[PDB]
């Protein structure tokens, strides 16, 4: 039996090493060449198992049920059930036979071809036949199209219709000046080491319609990734990308011909926007004959993807962030659907899933303002649009009295002297602050006071019932939302800070639209949604409904009011219940100091819809207010 154990002990390091895919160390287990030991020599059973299991992208080769007996006096059969994936899925239950020599001091394996697969005997070949899956599309609310797969105008040119000496140049600068290129670029592209003379050499894709084409430039129709939104929707989307040696070596049921999503919802649906390979693997006779069919399955195109989000409203957010750094994110705050996820500034990913060039890509990566960043999914100080949220807690706990009005003179306020140079800062000198004027004004130092007042256990109490900590179930990555570093805040001033939304307070606008949905449905947290069909979960009792209805009156004095810091959103003559905010950011890095801009705006009479924008690092005179005229318009009119 120690003998059996030697052999039980070669079997599993013969599939161990076929596992990790090194063909020559299973060889090098195997015993001489002859008609009753083995039936190769070591270097061909390397090349028949590199071959084969190459082929048909053989990877995770685990056994199960390993019998090891005796049959005469130096040879131990042997058996086990084996599965194994493939580039057509998974081989399951297959039964391998064997026997073992061992003629000296070491047991080695007989080796068969029907180690290879079972049914193998002698010279038989493998067959593997695919049929690509068609990927799946990415559609809005009402069917209009995100991401799908349509046929692409190639510009390119061929440097032998061209011309020779003068009529090239001339022709290269027609070429260049007609579709809007380099010269250089259209030269470079011609001089690369693998054109010859006579190829079409591939320039750009034509989005458009085609102009005249001069001598050497032609169009051909190519199938392919097309993304109708752009840049409006790239972080959002992605992009998808070729498939590469190293993909297929970690998931071989990938297409080692198609696309791979690379970033956005295109990865994160990969799966199921990609469908399943079809085809079949089969043994075949010595003359190509199948003897047996080892998988088949007919191909499976993939699933349409289709999202909340509108496709207009979309565009309207994203073009009205003007190019600056920002985002903005809208809901209908009673069911959670997203309608608008626009990051800005952007990338174009049409000219990312075609071709890219390093010097485009290195432009991007070096961008300071980073158009790659999902500025939706990112963490951010809220802003002292955040006095809400600490009202509504006040107003809960009775900390807070609508009617009572603090007396505060001047800009600048600190609790004590121990407070050193730290000072909280308000924009507008008034005397007699009550919450409503807190709101109107967006006054810091009233905040401050009051959740100073309240303290940091009523505070965190409060904040406790909303989504501090949860991850969101939704397919963006994405951090869970903090109220600081550490369970306690150890510092009067970051409590006050925090109180007015900027201590070490990290929330992305999704989930700060997720928080104000409070105001749309009388203290329920409604969770935000981005697939259509999913269910509404909710989250009740966040805030009371007493304090909704004093604080909501008070957001439509934030337009109405000739002094509200949203005033001049009362152009729009619509329902509106708005708050502004601003967050100063410093770290240790930062030359002076930067500010982000938020906005925060829904109908009070239908709830039909809700908005958080913001405006990150802003240029001087900036504000998200100022650029929300348009979506606020389109929301109005289709959401009620």
């Amino acid at each position: 039996t120690q003998a059996v154990e030697a052999g039980e002990k070669t079997v599993e390091q013969f599939v161990q090493a076929l596992n990790k895919g090194d063909y020559n160390k299973a060889a090098e287990m195997t015993s001489k060449k002859a008609a009753n030991k083995s039936a190769l020599s070591e270097k061909e059973i390397l090349d028949k198992y590199q071959n084969i299991y190459g082929a048909a992208d053989v990877k995770g080769l685990q056994i199960s049920n390993l019998k090891v007996d005796k049959k005469d006096d130096s040879t131990y059969s042997f058996s086990y059930k084996a599965k194994m994936n493939t580039s057509l899925g998974e081989l399951k239950d297959l039964s391998y036979k064997g026997t073992l020599d061992r003629n000296d001091g070491q047991t080695t394996i007989n080796w068969q071809p029907n180690l290879v697969f079972p049914e193998m005997e002698g010279n038989d070949k493998v067959s593997l036949t695919t049929q690509e899956a068609a990927r799946g599309n990415i559609i809005d609310r009402n069917g209009e199209p995100l991401a799908t797969t349509g046929k692409l105008k190639q510009l390119g040119v061929v440097p032998s219709k061209l011309g020779d000496g003068g009529e090239k140049t001339a022709n290269i600068k027609a070429i260049a000046s007609s579709f809007d290129l380099t010269e250089d670029a259209i030269n470079q592209a011609i001089s690369q080491s693998w054109v010859q003379p006579d190829y079409f050499v591939p320039l750009k894709i034509i989005d458009g319609a085609t102009p005249e084409l001069p001598a050497g430039a032609t169009i051909q129709e190519v199938d392919g990734r097309y993304y109708p939104l752009g840049e409006a929707a790239a972080q959002l989307i992605g992009y998808v990308g070729d498939i590469t040696a190293e993909d297929i070596d970690k998931n071989p049921e990938l297409s080692s011909n198609g696309k791979i999503g690379r970033s956005g919802l295109e990865m994160a649906f990969d799966k199921d926007l990609r469908g399943t390979t079809g085809g079949k693997l089969s043994i075949t006779d010595a003359d190509g004959v199948e003897k047996k069919v080892l998988i088949e399955h007919e191909v499976q195109n993939g699933k349409d993807i289709k999202l909340t989000i509108d496709a207009k409203a979309q565009k309207t957010a994203f073009d009205s962030l003007g190019g600056k750094a920002g985002s903005t994110v809208a809901t209908t705050p009673k069911t959670g659907d997203l309608l608008a996820l626009a990051s800005s500034p952007s990338y174009d990913p049409n000219k990312m899933t075609n071709g890219i060039s390093q010097e485009d890509y290195k432009a991007y990566e070096e961008n300071p303002e980073q158009p790659f960043i999902s500025r939706f999914a990112t963490g951010y100080a809220p802003g002292s649009t955040f006095k809400m949220i600490t009202a509504a807690i006040g107003l809960d706990n009775g900390t807070i009295d609508p009617n009572e009005v603090l007396t505060i003179n001047g800009l600048k306020w600190q609790k004590d002297s121990s407070w050193g140079s730290y000072q909280v800062t308000r924009v507008s000198d008034v005397s007699q602050v009550d919450l409503k004027t807190a709101l109107i004004y967006s006054d810091n130092i009233y905040t401050a006071q009051e959740t100073l007042k309240m303290g940091e256990k009523k505070f965190r109490t409060g904040l406790d019932k909303f989504i501090f900590g949860e991850d969101l179930d939704l397919p963006i990555s994405m951090n869970p939302a903090q109220i600081s570093n550490e369970d306690s805040f150890n510092s009067d001033i970051l409590l006050a800070d925090t109180g007015y939304g900027q201590g070490e307070l990290l929330i992305n606008p999704i989930q700060q639209a997720a928080m104000y949905s409070v105001f749309a449905n009388n203290g329920t947290l409604v969770y935000p949604k981005l697939i259509a069909d999913k269910e509404t979960k909710d989250k009740k009792n966040v805030i009371g409904e007493t304090a909704v209805q004093t604080i909501v009156p008070d957001l439509r004095e934030v337009v109405q009011d000739v002094n509200g810091t949203a005033h001049s959103l009362s152009a729009l003559g619509i329902p509106l219940a708005a708050k502004t905010g601003t967050a100063e950011i410093k770290e240790k890095q930062d030359v002076k100091g930067k500010e982000n801009s938020f906005l925060f705006a829904f109908n009070p009479d239908n709830q039909g819809y809700m908005m958080v924008s913001m405006l990150e690092n802003k240029e001087d005179d900036d504000s998200a207010t100022k650029r929300a005229s348009e979506l606020l318009q389109y929301l109005n009119q289709n959401y009620q």
